[PDB]
């Protein structure tokens, strides 16, 4: 199946996400996250949800929810828990907006709508 072909689900290398975070066009969400964490293994499939929920929304070209491991090469992500989420607006991008904490993905909409423009006002 698809399974991102639809664009719900992205992926974000250190080749890639230089460029979707840097567009200014767009807004881009990539959240850091890892499987043996234990308290993250729960981010990757509340990550699937929101992105298939978000995406079917009239927002498909002002934001999208791009997942990827924090394990990756060329990364400089420097951070206390695991459980990371770099924030990048359209326009405003240039500084890895770093949370405090997930939990939820209610929570990141809610951010995002307060830090990122194109999901404000």
């Amino acid at each position: 199946g698809p399974l991102g072909s639809e664009g719900p689900v992205t992926v974000v290398v250190a080749k890639n996400y230089n460029e979707i975070v840097l567009d200014d066009t767009k807004d881009v969400l990539i959240e850091f996250y890892a499987p043996w964490c234990g308290h993250c293994k729960a981010l990757a499939p509340k990550y699937e949800e929101l992105g298939a929920l978000y995406a079917k929304s009239e927002f498909k070209d002002r934001v999208v929810i791009a997942k990827v491991d924090a394990t990756a090469n060329d990364v400089p992500d420097e951070i206390q828990g695991f459980p990371t989420i770099k924030l990048y607006p359209a326009g405003a991008k240039g500084q890895p907006v770093t949370y405090s904490g997930s939990r939820t993905v209610e929570d990141l909409i809610k951010f995002i709508a307060e830090n990122g423009k194109y999901k404000a006002a």
